């Protein structure tokens, strides 16, 4: 007279929303690809930028024996705030990759403990 | 003497967790749209900064007739490597995408079947 | 003769479940962190931009009182139609975020009822 049937169907259910949600981590993954690679396609901006600033004056002293070159920065370089800054950001996402793989670790080893705790009641 | 309330809970819990991973699906392709935003505005700036390779020198010449035209590349464009790339990086995401619909769609039958299996009980 | 211990594994598997949702909610909050943070580095570019329009000609009139400056726009400034639409992407975020937090709010306040009847059975 138990009801296991709707119970596999929930224990089921379970083990569904469980692989849907570890789909979740691996697209959250391939997002965070897309913004660190604007930033490298960023850095090469920046290369350029600086060369803008080489550009000055070509041929702008053809009665004078010198050259006006003014290189004046372009690109405004982070050495430690946005670095610092960052590494933190990326520092939070890990522990919360971390801590999501053990919920989920102990919800496969629950999830199966739970299946096998029906198969007991008739096997 | 069956404890169709708990599972009721239980069964409408799982439909509460449901609506929430699929509002998480929505939330997650908002951002997408960012990042490819972003990248709009990426490709409007390369087009100006071939415009500063075009700008040298003006009048640089009030002695000569001839005028120095420096256009020398600025931003480097991406032809195959990076659309390549980008390219695996979507594909990724759609399959994740038709996969979790998949799921959902299973978790719905499944979810709508269990409350009716609930109601024949005692109905 | 009741599953209680069945249903404890089910009833607990679902808190688990629900607190890897939550963790996604703020991982998703650090990634919506980072795209903004790449528009503010955007902003200091076109700054620069603007600059390099100002550089034309240093020097080009040895033989002249006369200095040529051509600052011709360099960055393309988004003043409504950017804004309107992001602003309408935030707004759609806004949404979900309170949406969510309702469900999760229901989920646990059923969830906590769900153990609590679970007491009243044996205690």
């Amino acid at each position: 007279a138990q009801s296991r049937t709707l119970l596999a169907g929930i224990v089921q259910q379970q083990q569904q929303l469980l692989d849907v949600v570890k789909r979740q981590q691996e697209l959250l993954r391939l997002t965070v690809w897309g913004t660190k690679n604007l930033q490298t396609r960023v850095t090469a901006i920046e290369k350029y930028l600086k060369d803008q600033a080489q550009l000055n004056a070509w041929g702008a002293a053809f009665r004078q024996v010198a050259h006006t070159t003014v290189p004046w920065p372009n690109a405004s370089l982070t050495p430690k705030w946005n670095n610092e800054t960052w590494q933190e950001w990326e520092r939070k996402v890990d522990f919360l990759e971390e801590n999501i793989t053990a919920l989920l670790e102990e919800a496969q080893i629950q999830q199966e403990k739970n299946m096998y705790e029906l198969q007991k009641l008739n096997s």
